[PDB]
DNA sequence: GAGTCCACCGGTGGACTC
DNA sequence: GAGTCCACCGGTGGACTC
């Protein structure tokens, strides 16, 4: 559970343990002695709570206490069953504390899109926890999507094939030259539910924790969306980065250059909304780093490529604030 | 030296040596014990030897390993004087290693430079080791200075202040608006040597080695010609990365379109050249990554980067960079 | 000395394929 | 299980300000 318990880690199989011993069948050409299991701590750990649609303590603790749970839980696992024996590499807490960071943001992402969804479909603004109810009109038109966006997507995989032809024809345009425009991927992107869904109950339940059911639930949820979304639906596409850096800046900015040349310039759409959200940003150069103005704009003829830099002091606010966008944002959406 | 010696290790100073002992002066917040001295390394390591112009042996070794052998050399230091005490967390190894790709890789490309310039100014063509000699026409006018530039450094920094005042300008625009187009840097410039200088001795000396009076050169030439260099004389700039992770090739993607912009859209310059250097990008592909047109040239066309380039030696690299030089000041009436 | 910033990258856990 | 790929980031050594 959230707070670490020796019964509830004693009742886990040894597959479902937090950390699995490859002492002794091991990843070739790697010293990796254990394995920090993310999708098991993220069970454990989060089986029972979403941050921000849980216990007032916990949606309004630290999230950086939130986030860095499940990694702790892990080394207390780790040190019960093995003492002094026990060794991780930071680099391991690295990846596996950053792909908890985007997992369990996403997932209060998506309980904030569900309640949002039961709204506008006219059910209903839940209550347990609070949120200061969204005061725009509700239509089941402007429900959104949260998509956690896989290793290895191309957002452009979520545009109608006539999108898709559109920048595909331009890229072939450029690859005839030598040159080309790849394109990767946010994080993470909400899109306005298709209306062939609107009438779809998944979108509209809160899960009640990260199990494993509900992590796959979350993590596929692209899948059913891959070919359905206009270019002026992918609302918002947020990068997680649970620190900063000067040098981890930049993957995002250059995505969202690309997808404002593409999105806005060449298929008409308007201000492709892109933030990144840190925990820990190490003073006040990112901050200015990301006030840079979208580069396909300026040079043709405008507004800045990522929108803003958000430190989210606890679930509570990434849910409040992700509320306030939509509330603002699907406005631009006809009821 | 580059082959690890007990003898020369004995007789470092207890402030030479390559690992320092911080356990009982331990950094404010860190639980580091042992400090992998980045610069003792590089005097160590490459005191005696620029890959690249040292023995065959050494410009025909694989970069790799040239490149990897301080941080070999500064784990042998530690465990044969604290023994099983010696701990480096594997963060260190990947900073100096990383640091050391850079300031040797950069260090070869001065000497090609100091070569090249040499050249240019009469002296005719070294020629230990061999490489082909230019066959461009020798002009004083042609010279270059490689710029290993320092963190925090902004590359407008190097622009003549009547350059500098056009985007100074141009973000005065910008931040009306709520906007910015910060500018950060590239790992290292190659600019057309000011006339001022064309005749200084010092852009036409070879190191011997990376002495730290030499590291110190190398690293604050990029001051001397802050304020001198035109548009269209910054001839090259490198992003050194000695491994790819696909998430970490955008900064100089980025910056590639950045400068794109400025130099060739604000400033009339011609097509901005822009290489990164790597010696590991298996498991990415960058390749394709960096085949992206230039953002610039979409709008108002030509790659941001020119080139991934692997140097498989240092031979190679500093071939590679005569061939570059070579060709790119034709653009230059020397 | 104490504190802050800068930019370095390699060891990761999981998806995918046989 | 063995191999590949993908995108995670935190622990660094040195320059800096005071
Ligand atoms: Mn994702
Ligand atoms: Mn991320
Ligand atoms: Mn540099
Ligand atoms: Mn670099």
């Amino acid at each position: 559970p959230f707070t670490y318990s020796i019964e509830a880690t004693r009742n886990l199989a040894t597959t479902e343990r937090c950390i699995q011993d490859i002492r002794n069948a091991p990843v070739r050409n790697r010293s990796t002695q254990f394995q920090l299991a993310q999708q098991n701590m993220l069970a454990y750990t989060f089986g029972e709570v979403i941050p921000g649609f849980a216990s007032a303590g916990i949606n309004g603790m630290d999230y950086r206490d939130v986030i860095g749970r499940p990694v702790e839980n892990a080394v207390t696992e780790g040190t019960h069953f093995f003492r002094d024996d026990f060794r991780v590499d930071s680099n391991a807490k690295a990846k596996v504390a950053g792909d908890i960071f985007e997992i369990v943001s996403s997932a209060v992402m998506w309980n904030c899109a569900a309640r949002w969804n039961s709204l506008m479909v006219g059910e209903g603004w839940r209550s347990q926890p609070r949120y200061s109810r969204p005061t725009l009109s509700p239509s089941p038109r402007r429900q959104v999507a949260v998509l956690n966006l896989p290793r290895s997507f191309d957002w452009v995989s979520l545009l109608v094939p006539e999108s898709q032809e559109v920048i595909e024809e331009f890229r072939a345009g450029l690859r005839k030259d030598g040159l080309g425009l790849p394109t990767s991927t946010p994080d993470l992107a909400v899109v306005v539910l298709p209306e062939e869904f609107q009438n779809d109950e998944m979108w509209r339940e809160e899960i009640a924790g990260l199990t494993r059911p509900n992590q796959i639930l979350l993590s596929g949820a692209y899948q059913r969306l891959q070919g359905r979304v206009q270019p002026g639906e992918i609302s918002l596409a947020v990068a997680f980065k649970r620190s900063l850096r000067s040098d981890r800046l930049y993957q995002p900015l250059y995505e969202a250059n690309v997808m404002q040349l593409l999105l806005e310039g060449k298929l008409g759409a308007p201000k492709v909304e892109f933030e990144v959200h840190t925990l820990a940003p190490e003073g006040t150069n990112a901050f200015v780093t990301y006030e840079a103005a979208s580069l396909y704009g300026l040079a043709e003829g405008v507004h800045r490529a990522i929108r803003e830099l958000y430190v989210p002091p606890t679930a509570a606010d990434l849910a409040r604030r992700f509320f306030a966008f939509l509330n603002e944002r699907m406005e631009l959406v006809n009821g």
